[PDB]
C-alpha cells in the first residue's frame, strides 16, 4: 500500500534527521500521485523543523519549504489537529520570520481553521523583539478576533512593547489584562511593572482632574477593585516593593484592599462544568453515587481532602492530623458540625483503619454523615471538589490545585474560588497544627478610585514565602 509505504518511510525519515530525503520523498509522492495524509503531512512538518536558520547564507530549503508544505496541507483541506498546531508552530519559531509566522495564522483563517494560542507565538514574540508595536498589535487583535485568550508570556510581551514604545495607553490597558486574567504576576513581569511606574513616560502620563462620579460609577459596573478609566493624578509615582498585613492593608501607604465577590451566576456555571468533567472521566455510576448521597447528607461548613490530611508532610498516613483537623475544623464550625471527610474505601480499611478505635472513629464519622469512602479506581479530587462547590463551603486541602486534572478547570474562575475556599495546613514545632483561612482581601491586581496601583507577585506557597507586592501612588 502506497500511502501506508510513505507512512513507514517518513517515520524512519527521519528519526534520523534526514530532512533532504523527507523533501525528496515529499516531492517523489506528488510525482506518483499519492496522496498525503494528515499523518504524512505532520511527520513532514515536524522533520522540516529540524532545520536552523543560516546566520551566513540565504535561507534553507528544509525551513522555507516547510511553511510550503504547511500552505498545501491547508490548500488541500486535510484537517490540522493537535500535532500540525505544534510542529507548524516549531517550524515558525525556528525560522523566526514574524510575518511568516503571522502568515501562516492569516491562512488559517482564510480556510476556517481556529488557530492555538502556541501558533500566534512566533508571531507575536518576534514582533516584539523587533520592537516593532504596530505589528504585535496587529497579532493581538487578530488573537481577540480569533477569540484565543493570552496568557502572561503573551501579555508581557505587549507590556514591554508598549514601555519601549512610550505607548501609555498600551501600558495601561495591558495592565487591566494582566488583572482580569493572570491576577498575580511572575517575577519579571513584577520587575518590568516596577520598571514601568518609575519611568519618565509613567511620570509623565494622567489627569489632574477627573469626573469623581464616573470613576465611582465604573468601579460598581467592574465588580470592585478596579475602575478602567485610564491614568489619574500628575507626576513622579512613589513606587514601593511592600507587603500587605493579614487584613489587606498595605504596609507602605496603609490602603486596604479590597475583597471583590464572586458572582453566584459564575459558580453555578462552574460547577455544572465541574460535573461534567467529573463523569468524563470518573465512572459515571459512582460520580452519581456520590451526587445522590451528598443530596441527602449535610449541612457542610468543610470538606476535608482525607488522603493529602493523612499524608502532607508524613513519612505515611497519620491518623493523628487527619483527626486533628476534623476535630480542629468542627471546633471552628459556628454550630460544631463535623467536617465532610472524602477518604478511599481502601484507605477506611487499610492502614488508617490499622488500630480499633482509629477503625471505630472512621466508621463513627461515616454513620455521622460526615464521611464518604470513594471506590476503588475513583480519583477522589473530582468527589471533594464537587462537595465544596455544591456546599459552598470551605475546602481543606493542601493539594497544589494547579496541575493535570487540575488544568481542565481553568485559570479566571476556579482560582478565585481557590482563594475565597481553600483552608491549608501549616505544622510548628510550637504550636502544633494550624488552619490557614482564605485572606479577607482579594489577591489580585488592584487599581483604587484615586489613581493607585497595588500589584502581588505570584509565588509557590505564600504560607512558606512572603508575597511581595508593588505600591506605586502619585507623589502629590
Ligand atoms: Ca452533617
Ligand atoms: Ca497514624
Ligand atoms: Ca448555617
Ligand atoms: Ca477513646
Ligand atoms: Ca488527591
Ligand atoms: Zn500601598
Amino acid at each position: 500500500s502506497p500511502e501506508a509505504l510513505l507512512k513507514q518511510k517518513l517515520d524512519m525519515c527521519s528519526k534520523k534527521g534526514d530532512v533532504l530525503e523527507a523533501l525528496r520523498l515529499y516531492d517523489e509522492a506528488r510525482r506518483n500521485g499519492v496522496q498525503l495524509s494528515q499523518y504524512h503531512y505532520n511527520v513532514l512538518l515536524y522533520v522540516c523543523s529540524l532545520a536552523e536558520a543560516a546566520t551566513e547564507s540565504s535561507p534553507n530549503p528544509g525551513l522555507s519549504r516547510g511553511f510550503d508544505i504547511f500552505k498545501q496541507m491547508i490548500v488541500d483541506k486535510v484537517v490540522p489537529n493537535e500535532a500540525t498546531f505544534t510542529n507548524g508552530a516549531r517550524l515558525a519559531v525556528a525560522k523566526d520570520d514574524p510575518e511568516m509566522a503571522f502568515d501562516m495564522v492569516k491562512q488559517m483563517k482564510a480556510f476556517g481553521i481556529q488557530p492555538r494560542l502556541r501558533s500566534y507565538g512566533p508571531a507575536l514574540f518576534g514582533f516584539c523583539r523587533k520592537g516593532d508595536a504596530d505589528k504585535a498589535y496587529e497579532v493581538d487583535a487578530h488573537m481577540v478576533e480569533s477569540e484565543v485568550v493570552p496568557e502572561e508570556p503573551e501579555l508581557a510581551a505587549l507590556l514591554k512593547v508598549s514601555m519601549d514604545t512610550k505607548n501609555a495607553d498600551k501600558v495601561y490597558k495591558t495592565l487591566q489584562r494582566l488583572r482580569d486574567l493572570v491576577r498575580q504576576v511572575s517575577k519579571s513581569t513584577f520587575d518590568m511593572i516596577e520598571e514601568w511606574f518609575k519611568s519618565e513616560v509613567a511620570t509623565k502620563t494622567g489627569v489632574k482632574k477627573w469626573d469623581v462620579k464616573k470613576i465611582r460609577d465604573a468601579v460598581v459596573s467592574g465588580g470592585g477593585g478596579w475602575h478602567g478609566q485610564g491614568w489619574l493624578g500628575t507626576g513622579k509615582w512613589n513606587v514601593k516593593r511592600t507587603e500587605m498585613d493579614e487584613n489587606g492593608v498595605c504596609k507602605c501607604c496603609k490602603e486596604k484592599l479590597v475583597c471583590i465577590d464572586i458572582n453566584p451566576v459564575e459558580t453555578e456555571t462552574f460547577a455544572a462544568s465541574l460535573t461534567r468533567l467529573a463523569c468524563e472521566r470518573e465512572v459515571k455510576a459512582n460520580f452519581n453515587q456520590f451526587q445522590e448521597w451528598l443530596e441527602r447528607h449535610g449541612p457542610f461548613d468543610a470538606v476535608i481532602d482525607g488522603a493529602n490530611m493523612g499524608l502532607v508532610n508524613q513519612r505515611s498516613f497519620s491518623f493523628f492530623q487527619l483527626n486533628n483537623t476534623v476535630q480542629r475544623c468542627q471546633q471552628i464550625s459556628p454550630s460544631k458540625r463535623l467536617p465532610l471527610v472524602i477518604l478511599h474505601k481502601s484507605r477506611v480499611n487499610g492502614g488508617p483503619a490499622t488500630y480499633p478505635k482509629n477503625r471505630a472513629l472512621l466508621e463513627k464519622w461515616k454513620n455521622a454523615g460526615a464521611l464518604y469512602a470513594t471506590p476503588p479506581g475513583s480519583n477522589d479530587d473530582w468527589y471533594w471538589l464537587y462537595a465544596a462547590v455544591s456546599c459552598k463551603c470551605l475546602l481543606v486541602t493542601n493539594d497544589e490545585m494547579r496541575d493535570h486534572l487540575f488544568q481542565l478547570l481553568g485559570n479566571s474562575f476556579f482560582p478565585r474560588w481557590k482563594e475565597k475556599h481553600q483552608v491549608r495546613i501549616s505544622v510548628t514545632r510550637e504550636d502544633g497544627l494550624k488552619l490557614n483561612m482564605p485572606p479577607p482581601y482579594s489577591i489580585v491586581i488592584q487599581e483604587s478610585e484615586d489613581g493607585t496601583w497595588h500589584v502581588p507577585m505570584s509565588v509557590e506557597d505564600d504560607l512558606q514565602t512572603s508575597r511581595q507586592w508593588l505600591c506605586a501612588k502619585r507623589s502629590k
